[PDB]
């Protein structure tokens, strides 16, 4: 597998969301949920959904 990385700043929409920085890494738990992947980020360590198209591998 891979780590992704933010392309873009991202602001949470719902409460479910994470907010992210563009540059900021994921570990991709679930991607099978749609568009919206659950990761985690390693900045924070928070577990959440965020918008797939956003993020680019490495």
């Amino acid at each position: 597998s891979t780590l992704f990385e933010a392309l873009y700043d991202y602001e949470a929409r719902t409460e479910d969301d994470l907010s992210f920085h563009k540059g900021e890494k994921f570990q991709i738990l679930n991607s099978s949920e749609g568009d919206w992947w659950e990761a985690r980020s390693l900045t924070t360590g928070e577990t959440g959904y965020i918008p797939s198209i956003y993020l680019a591998p490495v």
